[PDB]
Formats: C-alpha cells, structure tokens, sequence
C-alpha cells in the first residue's frame, strides 16, 4: 500500500503548470532508503498507460503510480544523469562517434515506442536523459513541462519546435514518421551545434522547417551527411525509417555500422560520457 507518506521529498527536478517532478527517498519497506523521481501531476492517463505499457533499457522504467486526494502520483527511477541537453551544451559539437552513440541507442528506444503504437514526437535534447551510467533514457511522455503556453487548448507549440517535424507543425496528419525526422533534427544540431532549421523568430523558424531546404555542412563524414539527408524530408512517407523496416531500417544505415545492437541494447557498449565523474 503506497502513499505519498511512504517518501520524503529531497529536491525539485521540475515545476510547470501540468505537474512537478522531484527526486525523493523511500523510508518504507524493503526499498527503504532509495531514491526515486516522483512527478505529481494535478488531476495524463495516456502517460501513466504509456510508462505502464513500454519496457525497454532506454526508456524511464515506472516503479509505483497512484492516486491520492485529487493528485496522480508516479515514482519512476530517479536519473542522476541529466539532460542529454547539458553534454551538447558543454562539448559544443560532438563528435560523430559520439552522436553515434546516443544516436543509435535512441533509435532502439524509438523502435519499441513504435511497436507499442507510442510517437515520441519532440527529440529536442532536453527531453532524453542519461542514467547514471551515461546510457540514453527517454522520459518526455507528460503534457507539457512548460509555464508559458502557446494557444488556448493545445501543446504543440509551447516549448521549441526546431525538432519537430513539418506536419506536425501543419497539424495535417502524421505517423512514427515524425520521429525519424525529429532523430535527424538532433542529429543534426549534435554535429553542427544547432538544430537545422532556426529563424529570428517563430514565424520565421515555421516557415523554414516546412520549407525543409536542407544545408548539409561540409566537414561531415558522407555516411552522416546521407543519414541526414535521409531523415530530414519534408515527404514523411520517404524518411529512412518511415517505411514497414521502422527503425530497423534506419539502424542498418551507414552511420551505424560500426555497432553491434546486442552489446548496445544490454548497455555493454562505453558511452562516451560519465555522469559519475562529472
Ligand atoms: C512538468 C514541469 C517540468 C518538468 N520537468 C520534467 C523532467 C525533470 C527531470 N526528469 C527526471 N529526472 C530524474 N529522474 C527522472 N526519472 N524520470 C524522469 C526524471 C525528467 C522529466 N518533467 C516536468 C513536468
Ligand atoms: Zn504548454
């Protein structure tokens, strides 16, 4: 029988106006003594049905959820890793082995997403954490984490949209196709520095994402320039990974062919950061 007495609260990880995050100490039971993150959300079913339907090492695992007063209570393993976000910022540009790496982890978690039906939607850096082991975990599955809100019903265009696809932006139909893009997207802002498409305002950035003129720089290798170029198309439909092959199609591009997925997929493969010695 869980209750929100069973946890003592350490810090705030997040407030918007759709829920807060904290990372908190169990002081009951066998797990007595260990932290977890707890997002309390005001009540979001679809995200408690997602986190409960997906089991995969680089999505966040739900370890409790429940219910008390008018709130919704999810305990999810707490990751002391950080944004993805936090690493691009410090190393300016990665290096492609580097992309490579989170890149390629991403896509199996993206992979399973699909299979499940769930569409990750928005790849922006600051929605993908690292475990303590520096390994990829996806978590962005909430509303919205913002407190300022674009239109008067819907979170689209809250935070940025710089990784989100044309159609999205359209809001003319979309699929898992969108994802592909939203991979490339940050792809690309790993091995450049920023996200492919950014204008001096929001209009202006709209207006060039769907446009989708594409400026593959120069320095990159081809297998990456390709990637990029397979992935960041306005025509959904002809992505690399858009097809019936999903993400096994874009895991066996090029880019990639240096990995072997087994030893990426039980996390035996060193990634290229440590949080622990940071
Ligand atoms: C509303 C407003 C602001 C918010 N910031 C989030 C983030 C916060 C940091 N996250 C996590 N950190 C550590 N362990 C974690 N385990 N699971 C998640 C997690 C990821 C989510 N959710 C929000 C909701
Ligand atoms: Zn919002």
């Amino acid at each position: 029988k869980i209750r929100p007495e069973c946890f003592e609260l350490l810090r705030v990880l997040g407030k918007g106006g759709y829920g807060k995050v904290f990372q908190v100490r169990k002081v009951t039971g066998a797990n007595t003594g260990k932290i977890f993150a707890m997002k309390v959300l005001k009540k979001t079913k679809a995200e408690r049905n997602i986190l409960e339907e997906v089991k995969h090492p680089f999505i966040v695992d739900l370890i409790y959820a429940f219910q008390t007063g008018g709130k919704l209570y999810l305990i999810l393993e707490y990751l002391s890793g950080g944004e993805l976000f936090m690493q691009l910022e410090r190393e300016g540009i990665f290096m492609e082995d580097t992309a490579c790496f989170y890149l390629a982890e991403i896509s199996m978690a993206l992979g399973h997403l699909h299979q499940k039906g769930i569409i990750y939607r928005d790849l922006k850096p600051e929605n993908i954490m690292l475990n303590h082991q520096g390994h990829v975990k996806l978590t962005d599955f909430g509303l919205c984490k913002e407190s300022i809100h674009d239109g008067t019903v819907t979170h689209t265009f809250c935070g940025t949209i710089e990784y989100m696809a044309p159609e999205i932006l359209m809001r003319s139909g979309h699929n898992r196709a969108v994802d592909w893009w939203s991979l490339g997207a940050l792809m690309y802002d790993m091995l450049t520095g920023a996200p492919p498409f950014t204008g001096e305002n929001r209009k202006k950035t709209i207006d060039k994402i769907l446009k989708c003129k594409l400026n593959l720089p120069p320095y990159l290798t081809q297998e990456a320039r390709d990637l990029l170029k397979k992935l960041l198309k306005r025509n959904a439909a002809s992505r690399l990974g858009a097809g019936p092959g999903d993400a096994g199609e874009v895991q066996a591009h090029p880019f990639f062919r240096h990995i072997n997925w087994e030893e990426l997929l039980a996390r035996k493969v060193e990634p290229p950061f440590k949080p622990l010695l940071q």
